[PDB]
């Protein structure tokens, strides 16, 4: 019930008490660990007040006014409001604190050393999809910042009766399209094939290239979603070259500078924010290892290996591994040279370790999902590989949610 | 949850696990905490032993298609009387073989399990002394090494009785290199074995004090104080490490042993506890080239290799570490293959494991696996295992951790 975590390179041991404040289930039971499962599985008035109270208590505790008249007044006010209006509204301060802490609590995010510097854009006054498009352009421009990226979240109106949800249908603000071809193959990004079909279905005139920035498909107030194209001038892209291989540029590879997860649900004080796109900056392996080398993504390893002239007749030459490293040298070098913020996995993981220690010291723990935190290349040469971690759910939190095309009731 | 789906995210293959229902002990996980990445998480009375014996013999008799037979029922009766009467019981030879193979089959951290049915079991339960253990252990090493054509094997010494007569191999592996902490605070040899090296020296080992000294065996029989033995050098197969392109690599002075033989685990079969049960297969290359060589707390050669490669070591963003890691691993696989010592690369190993795993779902209803351990410590997502959801749970028979015996041993003098 007070749990210890050990680092096996440094022999440092930290003691976790924060996990006792953990709310929802993990997936795992006593007889079965589901640690490697990616997805392991509206609120009534009575459901909402304990949640609201739980949140408000931590808010007022953070500003050193726990048990104050200010605290008791707010709790009563919110209580009155849920009783009468079946939901409630957060003050701006509570929204900002909640969104920062959702990030602070995000156990799969290696970038949390930065958690308190989040720029929060309150888009709760938004009513239409054009409003949504304007908010998002402003977010994209604020966050990109000419290549000197800055973290931000834009929060649209909270779910009410579940029939007036705001959603961004995209999985990220900026992603490339995918097209299934007549020769069975895939052009562009296979991750996005379905969402691209939905765009075309809804009107999008697809260019049918490899790196087509997808349009935004935005749903306001439960209405049917509408398409909008992000101003091209707002989408910073980086062309991929290698400092030593002149032929690399001829692979014709680019990637975008701004990672902006847009399909998650932000839960604060029981309230549910279904449209809450957020952005930081890339760790290099995200692009070089996963986006480029997953067999089900752009799957370029063989192409690169061939051009490096590696011995590909046997796995034990480690040609896959040699290519992977060079692909990742190229990503990093390309971003650095264009002056676009990017972090390498060594620097990223060392910062997370420093953050874990800070968090253990000042908060009594840090929920972390080892499976996600350890990079997909060179695991054991990063310090996080050697670090025991405890994954648990704290609120406020970011949550996965059903893709909306599986759920939406098309009015037409 | 009589049915649990796991998905592969590359192929969309979904497999259904029913085997977890037969899961015995626990994981250290509760409903509100996942300790997936914790390395060591949280004598038997008659009461406790007969169900464990029954459970196991039901499994054994079921596997040989004689469940419920007179032979099955007679054996249950015979074991039951033996426990009641003597407090323990003895496994038949066939049952011990079945048990040992099944502990391997069930070992959730082992990527080598496609081979589980081919284990050579050496029955050492007639052993009474440490010199006896040394002889058995020598025979295991020679059989398993097989001049470089490695064969999986396990040697099983007598089981625990009262906890005061345990057989233990104090070595963590049968073959490992000594580590020596210097006065200036550096380490010569393998830092993982400093404590054990010190114990050996205390017991009378004359340490050559080099970087790659094969440790002596420290063997406890029947609860007695352990005794030292040198494994005959002729039986210890080693491989000097060189690179197919970099001729300066050999001058790093690197070598490694060919036989990985874990000697400090406990084998549980039918409730019985076998505290000395060394086993050996063959290396996956990343064990040596990523962990043994490049862990900071091991030989830590990454810098020296990168300097000699003249990589840009000013900025981690050159990925010099990653570049060196790969060349070192090329060198390990090259060196073993050239000398004809069995070794498997992490692509082949992981591809084979996914096949093994799918086959186990279909024929067994499951395959417990620990993703944290199965995914290799380099190039993770370019191996198929990374993309595979895995369920970790404990089946018996099993291999278990046990405390180091210097921590528990009652010295006779
Ligand atoms: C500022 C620099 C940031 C860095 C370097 C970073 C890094 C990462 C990485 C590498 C992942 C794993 C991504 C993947 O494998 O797809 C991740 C996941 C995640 N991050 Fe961050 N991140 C940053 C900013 C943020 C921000 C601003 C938020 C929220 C406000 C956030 C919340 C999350 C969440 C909820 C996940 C899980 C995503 C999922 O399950 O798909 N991160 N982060
Ligand atoms: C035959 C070829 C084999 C291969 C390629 C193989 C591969 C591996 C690897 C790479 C590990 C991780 C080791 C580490 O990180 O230290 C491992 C762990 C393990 N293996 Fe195997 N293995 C083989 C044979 C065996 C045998 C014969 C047994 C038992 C009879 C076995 C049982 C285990 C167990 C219990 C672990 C976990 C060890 C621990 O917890 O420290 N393996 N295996
Ligand atoms: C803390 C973490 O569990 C630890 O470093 C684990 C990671 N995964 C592992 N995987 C293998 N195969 N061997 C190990 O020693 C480790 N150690
Ligand atoms: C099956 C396994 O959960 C899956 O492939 C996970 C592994 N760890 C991950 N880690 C990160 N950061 N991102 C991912 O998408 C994955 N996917
Ligand atoms: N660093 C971040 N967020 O700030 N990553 C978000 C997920 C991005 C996704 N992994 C990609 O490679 O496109
Ligand atoms: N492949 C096996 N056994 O067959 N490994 C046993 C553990 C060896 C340990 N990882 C080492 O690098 O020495
Ligand atoms: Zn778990």
């Amino acid at each position: 019930r007070f749990l210890k975590v050990k680092n096996w390179e440094t022999d440092v041991v930290l003691t976790d008490t924060l996990h006792l404040k953990s709310t929802l289930e993990t997936g795992c039971t006593e007889h079965i660990c589901m640690g490697s499962i990616m997805l392991p599985s509206v609120r009534t008035k009575d459901q909402l007040f304990p949640l609201a109270k739980e949140f408000l208590d931590q808010y007022y505790s953070s500003i050193k006014r726990f048990g104050s008249k200010a605290h008791m007044d707010r709790l009563e006010e919110v209580n009155k409001e849920i009783e009468s209006t079946s939901t409630y509204q957060l003050k701006d301060t509570e929204l900002i604190y909640g969104a920062k802490h959702a990030w602070r609590n995000a156990s799969r995010c290696v970038g949390r050393i930065q958690w308190s510097k989040l720029q929060v854009f309150d888009a709760r006054d938004c009513t239409t999809a054009h409003g949504m498009f304007n908010y998002i352009c402003n977010h994209v421009k604020y966050a990109t910042n000419k290549g000197n990226l800055r973290s931000a979240i834009t929060i649209f109106p909270q779910r009410t009766d579940g029939k007036h949800d705001f959603r961004v249908w995209n999985s990220q603000l900026i992603r490339y399209a995918g097209y299934k071809q007549p020769d069975g193959s895939t052009l562009g990004d296979p991750a996005n094939v379905q969402f691209t079909e939905i765009c075309i279905q809804q009107g999008w005139k697809a260019p049918r290239g490899r790196f087509d920035v997808l349009p935004l498909l935005l749903q306001a107030n439960g209405n049917d979603p509408e398409l909008f194209q992000i101003p091209p001038e707002l989408v910073l892209e980086v062309p991929i070259r290698h400092p030593k291989f002149d032929w690399f540029k001829d692979l014709g590879l680019k990637w975008y500078g701004l990672p902006a997860v847009s399909n998650m649900l932000l839960e604060i004080g029981g309230l549910e924010f279904s449209a809450c796109p957020f952005s930081g900056w890339y760790m290099g392996t995200e692009i070089g290892v996963r986006d480029y080398c997953d067999n089900s993504r752009y799957n370029i390893l063989e192409e690169v290996a061939k051009k490096m002239d590696l011995d590909m007749r046997k796995t034990s030459s480690l040609w896959k591994d040699q290519a992977l490293v060079e692909i990742n040298i190229a990503v990093l070098y390309s971003f650095q040279s264009d002056k676009v913020t990017i972090v390498d996995h060594h620097s990223a993981t060392e910062s997370f370790i420093k953050h874990m220690e800070n968090e253990y010291r000042c908060r009594g723990g840090c929920p972390a999902d080892w499976v996600w935190i350890v990079p997909p290349m060179s695991g054991s040469i990063t310090p996080v590989f050697h670090q025991e971690m405890l994954n648990y759910r704290l609120t406020p939190s970011f949550e996965y949610q059903p893709d909306p095309w599986n759920t939406h009731v098309w009015k037409g």
